[PDB]
């Protein structure tokens, strides 16, 4: 996957208008975008769809699917006919959860994003503990795609050397939750940026920034 | 607690408006609980809820297993109780300050919350099970009072019971498809789920019937 600016925006304002509008005055800076459960039950599956016919970009739907296989498998399918075109997964309910997703993805020319340690501090109750097991699941299951946490660059890199350079690592908590960009693009392929930007008074200067920031890394 | 007709919750998990719509019509005279997930309102929008109050005026419980970091989970519950929702369904996993979002939300809004603990499936072996004593114990200290735990497993949803005691409302999906016994279930549940077995089924309502007439001596 190849994310402009190695820049994915979080779009997780809940009314139609301003996430249309925020989104296109970032739109010079990325083609990637990341839309979660916020903007989709605030506006219904349709928002993919427009957000395509408006910007073109590449869509990851952020659902953090974590039921059990056959529900997995009609979730990942409803977010598939909507248009995504990546979904993200939770790894802690297990490999046969996963699967299921892997299925419908390859069924449906997608592809799957393993989340396997999360970033705020809650994570570090259970999920830290399991991140390593989960991430190396992924690798038994040819998971390609995964989710690491910005705030906790040692565990981003672990996370790295579990998947290999090969892989493709998207990581948030840059900018609101204290993770650094520069710092997790040593790790990441691309950082995931919500508040930061699209709270931000001017969105677009929001993101010029953070891009100047990584230039070098570009 | 939720007072659940013949303790039985329907998992509508069809992902067509149409036949959504008939089958919990079918039912309605056996069941006043419904358990709305992904399947059908990624497929038909968050409306359905109105749909289904509007139609059957059935108690809604949204099963979306809330699994992100505490600002989002705020938002999701938000959006959901605003819908119509009487409660939502959130994961423990991802640790107390994500479930506490949820809690502050439902309480604020005059809503529920039910703590998911360990799940029914095989691949919860893997990594829930390890944590699930755990984090029952946690939602029991955070104050959640309604729970959801396995009925594939009696000897892992009796430790559920014993852990959040018997005041709390525990409810028990995993009944008919996935293997688990009803009148078995009940011994620790409050109420079962059952999906498959009801909305697969030639009649709906003959198999809703046939499940409550197993268990007619637990009611
Ligand atoms: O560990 C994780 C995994 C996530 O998907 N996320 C998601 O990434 C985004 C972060 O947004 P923000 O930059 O506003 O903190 C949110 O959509 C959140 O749900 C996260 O914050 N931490
Ligand atoms: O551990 C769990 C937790 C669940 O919510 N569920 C949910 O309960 C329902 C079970 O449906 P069924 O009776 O068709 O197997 C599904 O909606 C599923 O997502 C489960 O099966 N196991």
């Amino acid at each position: 996957m190849d994310v402009m600016n190695r820049l994915i925006l979080a779009m997780d304002l809940m009314n139609r208008d301003d996430a249309l509008r925020v989104t296109g005055e970032v739109r010079e800076y990325i083609d990637t975008v990341k839309i979660g459960y916020p903007l989709v039950l605030s506006e219904g599956m349709d928002i993919i769809a427009e957000f395509r016919k408006r910007f073109g970009c590449r869509i990851i739907a952020d659902f953090k699917v974590a039921d059990i296989p056959e529900t997995n498998e009609k979730i990942c399918r409803a977010t598939f006919k909507a248009g995504a075109d990546a979904i993200i997964v939770h790894g802690f309910p297990g490999a046969d959860s996963v699967r299921a997703c892997l299925n419908v993805a390859e069924e449906m020319g997608r592809e799957v994003f393993l989340l396997t340690e999360m970033a705020h501090p809650g994570a570090e109750m259970f999920i830290q503990g399991a991140a390593d097991e989960i991430a190396r699941m992924g690798v038994d299951l040819g998971v390609k795609n995964y989710v690491g946490p910005s705030t906790r660059p040692e565990r981003l890199s672990r996370l790295r050397e579990i998947i290999g350079q090969d892989s493709f690592l998207i990581s948030p908590g840059v900018g609101a939750q204290g993770g650094d960009p520069g710092e997790t693009l040593r790790f990441a392929d691309a950082i995931i940026v919500g508040r930061s930007i699209y709270l931000a008074d001017n969105p677009a200067a929001a993101a010029a920034g953070i891009i100047e920031s990584i230039k070098d890394l570009l």
